[PDB]
């Protein structure tokens, strides 16, 4: 019985960015959500994400890097919700063997980014709890850091809400209906229209973008995470222990410092099991990966932070063969907008990603330049399910 202007499908990390931009500027729109974001059972619960300017995954990400963390300082004033944490962001791997240390250090230099480089002894002495090899050097930016993520979409949501959007809860979208002047959504909830829909569905993505006729190649990860017992006058954020994202012989790991005792949070990037989000066992400790990956770097590079197991987490990333994302138009249909395939590294990109998205949506181009994310692109493997 109701049409709005445009329709949020995956109200989550990048939905309720764009949820926040639409409503902002007066545009009517519905969010719909499997579940009541924020939640657990996506990609975006565990209380904190690393923001990252200096990009080792790419220095084309710099930019939107930027945009984001004005948008979050922009957030922080906004809300009452915590945002942002300047931790700073230590990396740091094995001289000259590290791909991801070296295109940070690259995307420093290119985009006058502020960091410290530093090796071996030096990052020892600077950061009490942290033991690496001489032969290790690493780049410090002291102006990124951690931001509270489900702080983020709750703050968004509100502001969203309070503007004027509508967001349906615990409502699966099952199927979509797309025309040449309208696009239509089915639940169990009812059926939904609009002028223009926007997916962002997460792990989802990669079972249900194929009720768009679209078949891209996305691969759901269970990640897991844990909060440890650590010397907290040595890994707190209090005594300026920072935030992390190093790569080591047998990969790349992540982690936080600790917020109010929380503990030293840490994560293993490169392994994940192959899951289905509709299946995945979000049990920590269910698989000996879990708990053993990272004490195993704990005990060889944070020894103080290798305590007590205070709190697991498991969680979801969605990765696209070249492990960039995909923002775009869907190729058939203009009013149409895709958000998917994030892996793993997302979030820091959530709030400037609302605003594309909400670009997209409302004019069908972008002012950012997201051609690297292009849904044709070849590294992709895209294609229609059937043309
Ligand atoms: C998992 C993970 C990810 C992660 C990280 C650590 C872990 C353990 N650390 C990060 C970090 O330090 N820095 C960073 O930049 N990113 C980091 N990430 C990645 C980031 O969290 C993800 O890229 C991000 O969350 C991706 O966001 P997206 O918006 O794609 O995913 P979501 O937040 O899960 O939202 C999807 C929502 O859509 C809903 N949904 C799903 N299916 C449906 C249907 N059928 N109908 C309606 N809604 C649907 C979900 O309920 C969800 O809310
Ligand atoms: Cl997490
Ligand atoms: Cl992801």
């Amino acid at each position: 019985s109701t049409h709005f202007d445009v329709i949020v499908v995956g109200a989550g990390s990048m939905g309720m960015a764009a949820g926040y931009q639409l409503a902002k500027q007066g545009v009517k729109t519905l969010l719909v959500d499997a579940f009541d974001p924020p939640h657990t059972n996506g990609s975006h619960h565990g209380d904190t994400r690393i923001i990252r300017h200096a990009y080792g995954e790419g220095r084309e990400y710099v930019p939107l890097a930027l945009r984001s963390q004005e948008l979050w300082y922009e957030l922080e004033k906004e809300t009452h919700h915590k945002i942002f944490t300047k931790t700073g962001v230590l990396v740091f791997g094995p001289k000259g063997e590290s791909a991801f240390v070296a295109e940070t250090m690259e995307a420093a230099k290119e985009h006058s980014l502020t960091v410290d480089l530093l090796e071996g002894d030096e990052i020892n002495k600077r950061w009490p709890g942290i033991t690496v090899p001489e032969n290790y050097n690493a780049i410090f930016e002291p102006n990124s850091g951690v931001l509270f993520s489900e702080n983020c979409i709750r703050a968004y949501r509100e502001l969203a809400e309070a503007r004027g959007a509508k967001v349906l809860t615990h409502t699966r979208v099952e199927d979509f209906d797309i025309s040449p002047d309208s696009v239509k959504i089915e639940t169990a909830n009812g059926s939904y229209t609009a002028d223009k829909l926007i997916v962002s569905m997460g792990a989802w993505n990669s079972k249900l973008l194929s009720k768009l006729n679209l078949d891209i190649p996305l691969q759901p990860y269970r990640q897991v995470v844990g909060f440890f017992e650590s010397d907290e006058s040595k890994y707190s954020n209090d005594i300026d222990f920072p935030g992390f994202m190093v790569e080591v012989p047998n990969g790349i790991y992540y982690g936080f410092p600790s917020f109010g005792g929380c503990g030293l949070k840490l994560g293993y990037h490169t392994f994940g099991q192959k899951i289905d989000p509709d299946t995945i066992n979000r049990e920590f400790g269910v698989y000996p990966e879990d708990e053993s990956n990272l004490r195993a770097f704990l005990e060889e590079y944070m020894p103080g932070a290798n305590g007590e197991l205070k709190r697991g987490a498991v969680c979801m990333y969605t990765k696209t063969l070249d492990e960039h994302f995909i923002i775009d138009l869907h190729p058939e249909h203009s009013n149409v907008v895709i958000a998917a395939g994030f892996s793993g590294h997302g979030f820091k990109f959530s709030s400037g990603v609302g605003e594309v998205l909400s670009q997209l949506a409302l004019t069908g181009k972008t002012e950012h330049d997201i051609s690297i994310f292009s849904i044709n692109r070849p590294a992709l493997k895209e294609s229609l399910q059937k043309t």
